[PDB]
């Protein structure tokens, strides 16, 4: 039921590695940018709605980056931080 | 052993809130951004000590949004993707 760190990176890698190797590494960061600034319009317009669906997307590309690049995201935060 | 998204997040907040709050949701929303462009340099420099670095911090700083907004970021996961 909780989802664990390690289940998001795999399941996110098996729905979209495909796509995102076919694009490439700079696409692939070019698309995390465009949702960083989805997020940012969703902080400006106070809009709570827009913003959990930005959290997650921003998110999503991120796992992306991480992936096509072979890091484990929770050992990277565990290297980074007091987890 | 497996570090669950729900303990990632709360860690994150007792460690992180009481500062973020004090700064403010957009000058939050503007160090997320500097991590981005670090996230930036790392992939152009094809470091991959530095991705894993960044990759960190750029998911350690959307956490904080999601802190700063109260939204949990399992469940924003779960209601955006097939997860
Ligand atoms: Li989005
Ligand atoms: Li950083």
């Amino acid at each position: 039921m909780d989802l664990e760190l390690k289940e998001l990176q795999s399941k996110m890698k098996e729905m979209y590695f495909e796509k995102d190797s076919q694009r490439g590494i700079y696409a692939t960061f070019t698309w995390l940018v465009e949702e960083v600034g989805e997020l940012a319009e969703a902080l400006l317009s106070n809009n709570l709605d827009s913003i959990q669906e930005e959290l997650a997307d921003v998110i999503a590309w991120t796992v992306s980056i991480a992936n096509l690049e072979g890091i484990d995201i929770e050992e990277a935060l565990k290297k980074k931080y007091k987890l």
